[PDB]
Parts: structure tokens; sequence; C-alpha cells
């Protein structure tokens, strides 16, 4: 019985690598499984002269995270023919944070290759460079309020039950008791914000010279970029566009 | 789709040591063709996958609705989204103001009242009401 | 009674690899099931020069998360033979916004479509362009009204029960106790609302020169998109159409 | 520390991504290789939770919401008053929860030298300044710092 | 029975070690599993004229962490074929506290690269030298402050409930009682300090001569190394700047 499940489970491992075998750059890998929580440690033996990228680790990884029955893609585990851990799963101090810096700079590619290409027209192909930075948090952030409109006023309240005695004599001795129950509006949101949302921005923008172009262009240049950017000085954002000649 | 990967094969396997990830293919007209996802934040990608998207879109429009006027080639128009991505919820719950009285609506009252004659009077009164009561969620 | 369920599943791997084959630009499939939630790992061979299409992906996740029991298409793999992990569901987050934007491009293809459809006779064929943008709504909105209805007066109340006590002692010591019970009308609507309907629409309308349109032409053109928009002061609808020649 | 040299790696990627976008912003100005900035991140790798829990004041009663009030009001006339009053209350609450990203930066130094053309103008080095100054995200609230000189190479 | 779960790791010892064999600079390695916590002992032997790098260790260490169930990489043992345990997760002294020398000699490493790297322009390719000590502190530290906001103030305080009796007799016989309960906003930060943060720098750094140097010439690359260090008084940190010639 337990060679029922080693039986199958070396097959497998001989399955999973001769389909990453049919990869392309892979010559030949070698897949081991620990199924007990699982791992893997896949051994790609890359074809002379070539190099799996960064995305081309995850094509790899998915593919065996996904084949073997409970198996995240932190435990996959690849390796090369000459060392070279590919994989981060094994580095999980953050393993994370590289992602953080590469999402937060495809954030700023995008303020990038945008006002290079709404500027491109005015002043030429290449004689203006701009450089976004971009401060994204990633708090996991929540939040409850809960709403309640005033009642004070009466003529706006919303009893539910009154009891109201009103006594009186007369030496005028009068009394007023007077219960009350209202019921109340009640607003309830619950928000869960974004990881990744832009906090503030900063450009810097040059743009060669003609000779120096007029302080109106430069100032017709420079809206263009507050509108390419999203500009909200709400966020604090900041703009700065010099005109001066390149090399 | 599949005539870019022509162009980036082309160039990722000329090159010694450079995969297919690292090269950027780029039209006349902006419009970078690739891409750079990663793995690790592979949520907030689709974040800007996304709105790339909605931008793609309302730029189309304007490069469409003006190239009739000023020409097929004399205008460009970028856009810039800022989304929102925050699950949110929300429930009122509304009521009516049944102070005036013209409008109540009772479901009991009790209106125990006397007199004696020195007006030494009284009035008691309970009563329960039902309420008008909306509820957005 | 193991090598049984093993011996299917790597019959049923086999059997959808081969349709995977016959279906155009893939020339041999590799699937592995991962059946305990379960998963699934397509491995396709593209033919010689083909690239699957954005729409090509779900054929072949669908294909595989139908033919596989409790299997999720968020689950499926699908990578080329160069890398290329093709599934974007491994993230589960916006595969669903993107259909927010076909939907939201469909409707305002329809308004495009009609105010074409409805100008081309008077102006010519292809002398006007318009292009609609409509704020969707996609909030899952639900409701419960519960209406009553004021029975303050005396002459629309509904009595169920009532109790008068009415002393009299002539000093005219007089007293009055008094009960009552009514029944009460109670509407109860219960909306939710639809997912997708249109919020505010945007029209922008060129028409070309013949020389330039007479104001009531224009005035009636204007009037005509009007009602092919759907147009309605209470979403606050804007419609704007210029008379400029084209080129 | 295997975990803990992985802050190295990070502050580095973090510093060399800051320094490629100034010389990238200053070669087409200054020239290909006239100018050499360096950066020093201050990271914040501590861990970092917090839940505020808010509450509207509801002293102003145009601003309270009632659940039950109890209001007697008593009152002979020698003039025995009185005046029993319960209140209950509905009070308006937020209640954020925040979970601190571990990586931010914390304040940034950075120093930039250019080259000689000669030396360059003082109004084309304030124009330098506020290039970096851009290029760096330079925030004040931080405490960043920023020192560009100008002398020439060898 | 036992004899079945004993051919088998006899098995994966052999297989474990037929791919750390094809892995480029070893020539043959030996791995015997410790299956029970479990452990791994690696005894690589690389090939002539060659040694593992420090990230190729964690390429032999996750190669066998990963393939083996239940095994951390703090368990994995790799020797050579001289002695040299590669791994430091053996040293049973030391393995922390000689660490923080490795490491703090890291963050000095660095700081000394960088002084030299913004001054090299300046003062010449050899013509400066830095040397920096950094007081890291590892000592574990957590926190919990729980803030609340002083309700002393009644215009913004928050009852959530109030008893307010009074009364009065006119022999002024007044009286007063007042019960109420509060609604408290409260902050909970709960910090757990980094484990290898600074405390404080201390750099020198001599430059030659060129016939010394000016004053400003001076001052500014004491400002840039202030700069280039992180100086702030507020780690109380030291800068020394000399110019003397050099021999």
């Amino acid at each position: 019985q337990f060679s029922e499940q080693v039986n199958y489970q070396r097959a497998l491992e001989g399955e999973l690598a001769r389909t990453i075998e049919t990869l392309g750059p892979v010559k030949s890998a070698r897949v081991h499984l620990a199924m007990p929580s699982p791992s893997a440690s896949v051994t790609v033996t890359l074809e002379p002269g070539r190099a799996l990228d960064e995305g081309q680790i995850s094509a790899v990884v998915h593919l065996v995270s996904s084949a073997v029955a409970g198996l995240p893609p932190g435990n996959v585990t690849l390796v090369d023919q000459s060392g070279h851990l590919l994989t981060q799963s094994n580095t999980s101090g953050r393993d994370l944070n590289d992602a953080q810096l590469k999402f937060a700079n495809d954030v700023e590619s995008r303020i990038q290759r945008r006002i290079e290409a709404i500027l491109s027209p005015i002043v030429g192909n290449g004689n203006v460079h701009a450089q976004v930075t971009a401060q994204l948090d990633f708090a996991n952030k929540e939040q409850t309020e809960e709403h309640y409109s005033p009642n004070g006023d009466a003529s706006k309240a919303t009893l539910r039950s009154r009891q109201l005695n009103i006594s009186e004599q007369v030496p005028r001795s009068t009394q007023r008791n007077e219960t009350s129950n209202y019921e109340v509006d009640r607003t309830i949101r619950h928000t869960k914000m974004n990881v990744g949302d832009i906090e503030r921005l900063s450009v810097a923008v040059v743009v060669n010279y003609k000779l120096p172009l007029t302080a109106d262009q430069m100032k017709q240049i420079e809206d263009l970029t507050r509108e390419a950017m999203g500009f909200s000085d709400k966020r604090g954002d900041t703009l700065n566009v010099v005109n001066s000649p390149f090399s």
C-alpha cells in the first residue's frame, strides 16, 4: 500500500519532468516531490547559451505547482545546471518586496511613457526626457464608519413609543413625565483600501532647445505634463520642467 | 498578438543571455507592445493592465472623434484615470420622521384623561407607532 | 483501489490532451491533473508561427475546467513551448472587471450605430461621426422599502379593539380613559436593482460640410440624436453636436 | 542572518533605482558621463499594526442621537422644582485598522557631483538641484537631504 | 514494513545525489537523510579547481530541503571534499553571534564603497580612503502603545449614557446628581522593531594632496560624505575627514 503511493509519485516526477523538457530553453529537467504540506525541486538544465527570463520562471513554477495536489507556488524550487537558485520561496525573508519595487517601477514607467508620448509630437522625437518618482503605499488598511443621523430636533425624529404623563393642579403643582424610544438612521460604510494606490508623485522633465523655447511655450508644455501626470495637489504632487540644451 | 513574439524572440535569441522578458517593443505611436508583468505582485499589475484599458479606450475615442476634423495624423491624446479599487460596502437604514401627528402611524394608544373642580387635571398617554423603514444595501 | 482512481486519471489526462491537439493552433498538448480543491496544467505546443489570442486562452481553459469535476477555471494553468505562462487567473483578481469594459463598450457601440444609422440618410453615408461615453453602474444595490399609512385621522383609522371608559360626576369631576389597537396599511416594496444600468451618457457628433449647414438644419439634427441617445435631463446626459469640414 | 541580510539586497535595490533615475535625468543636460550620484536610504523594516477607534463628540444636543430619553419634570409653587433626565445615546464610530508596510523609505540622502563644462552657472546649478529634488521624491517631512556640488573630474 | 520506508529512503538519497551531480561544479554528491524533525547531509565533491559561491550553496540546500518532506533549509549540511562545512545551520556556538559580525561588516562595506564611489571622481581614482564603524542593534524588541484621547472637555466628550437628576427647594436645599458613561477613542500601535538597524555611524575619510586642498574644496567633500553616509545627528553620528599626503 505504501509502495502504491510511491510507485505513483515516482511516475508523476517522471511525467512532470517530461513536459518541462518540451519547453524550449530547457534541455532536461529533473523534479522531486515532497508530498507528506508539499514541495518540489525542479533542476532544469537549460540549452547551451540560454537563460530563463523573469516570467519564464513562473512558467516552470506554475507548471509544477498546479500539476501537484496542494502545492503552492511558494514551495517550488527551480535550479539551473550552474547552481543559481532561480526561485525566491527558498529565500522567503520577504521575497515580496522585490515585487513592491518592480510594481512601483511599472506605475512610473507608464506615467513616463505617457509624458514622452504627449510631448514627442510638440518638441520632436527625442528632445524630451522625463523621470517619474511615485510613492506607493502598501499598508493593508481597513475601515468601518457608522453614522447616525442626529434626531435632536423633534420634527425630524422617528419615535417608536412615547409615554407622556402631564399632571397638574391649582399652588400650581405641575408635573410632566415623558419617556421615549427613538429609532435612528444608521449608515454603515465598510471600506477595505487598495494595496498599491499612488500617494505622491514627483515628475522631472527636461526639454531640448530649439535655441531657447518661448516662455509661454514652456507654460503650455508644463500644462500638458500636469495632465499626463494626473497632477493633484491634494496628494501633494510636484512637477518641475526645465528647458536646457542637450549633449 | 503572435506577431509580437516574432520580433521579441528575433532579438531575445540573437543576443547572448537575453530572456524574452527584457525585450521592449514600441511602435511609432508610443504603444508599448510588450509587457513587464511580475509573479509576486500578481494582483496589482492587473490593476494596471485594467487601468490601461480604461485609458486606452478614452484615448481611441478622442483620436477617433477628432481625426475626422483635423486629419488622421494631426492629433494625439493621453488619458490618466485615477481609478478606485477599494472593496467597499454600505448599509443605509433610513426612517421617516413621525413627529407630525397628521402623518404618524399609531399601533396602540392609551389616552387616560381626568379633571376635577382647583382645576386638578391630568393627562396620561402612551403610544406605539409603526415606522417607515428603507434599507439600502 | 488506489490504482483504480489513478489508472483513470492517467486516461483523462490522455483524453483531455487529445482534444486540445485537435484545436487548430495547438500541435501537441500535455495536461496533468491534481485531483485530491483540484488543478490542472496544460502545456500546449503551438504550431510553427502561431500564438493563442486573449479569447483563445479561455477556450483551452474552459475545455479543461469543465471536463474535470470541481475544477474552477482559476486553477487551470496554460503554458506554451516557450515558457510564457498564459493563464492570468493565478491572480483571480480582475477577470471580471475586464468584462465591465466589454459590456460598457457594447452599450456605447449600440447608441453609436443608432445615431449613425439615423443621421446617415440626412447628411450622407460617411458625412457623420459619433462617439458615446456611458458611465455605467455596477453596484450590486438592493433595497427594502416598507411604507405604512397615516392613521392619525379617525375618518380613516382601522380599529381592531377599543375600550372607552367615560366617567363624570357633576365640581365637574369628569374622567375619560381610552385604549385602542389599530390595524395598519403596510406596503413592502423590495427592489434588487440591476447591474449595468446607465447612469449618464455623453455623445459627441460631428457632421461634414456640404458649405456649412443651416441653423435649423442643425437644430433638428440635434433633436434627432437627442432621441437616438435616450436623452434625459434626469441623468444629466450631455450632447454636443458640431459642424465642421472633414478631410 | 539569512532573513536579515535580505534587507541589504532590498535597500540596495531602492538606492540603485533612485540612482539610475538621477543619472538618467541629468545625463541629457550635463552629458553622458559628467554626473555621478549616490543615494542613501534609511528604510523601516519594523512590523507595525495600528487600530484607531475614533468616536464623534455628541456633547451638543443639536448633533446627538438619542436612543431613549426619560425626562421627568416635577414642579411645585417655595418653588420645589425637579428634573430627572436619563438619556441613552447612539455614537458614531470609525474603526481604522492599518498594517504598515515593511520596507518603506524613512529618509533619503543624495549626493550629486557634476563635472565642469569651467564652472557651471549658478542658475544652471539651481535647475540641476531642482531636477534632482524631483527624481528623489524629496519630502521635507521625511527629513530628506540633497547635496549637489560642482567640481572638475579626473 | 520497516524495510519499506528504508528501501525507499535509500532510493531518495540515491536520486537526490544524482541531480546534485548534474549541477556543474559538483563532480559527485553523497547525501544521507535523517527522517524520523528531519535532516540531511550533502557531501559534494567539487570539480578540480572550483568552489561553490555564496549563492551556489543555497542552490544545493534548497535542492534538498524541498525534495524531502518537512525538511527546513536550516537542517541541511553541505560539506566539500576538503572538510569545509559550507552551511551555517550547524555551528552551535556563534552561528547567529558571528553572523552579527558578517552582517555588520556588510553595512560598513557598502557605506565604504559608496563614499569611495562618490569621491573618486573629484579627488581622483585612488586618492581617498574611508573606513566605517556601525554600532548596530540586535536587541529583539517589541512594543505596544495604547493611547486614549482625553475626554475631559465636554465639547469633545462622547457620552454613551447620561443620567442627570436635579432638585431644589426654596433654605435653598438644592441638589445635583449626574452619572455618565463615555466612549473613548483608543489607538493601539504594536511595533516589532527591526533586528539589525543602525544605532550610530562613525566614518573616517582621508584624502591625498594635489599641494594641499583648500577650505571649500575640503568643506564640500565633507558635505558629500555627510550625505553618502546618511549622517543624522539624531543618531549622534561622527564624521572626520582629514587631508594628508599619501605614501
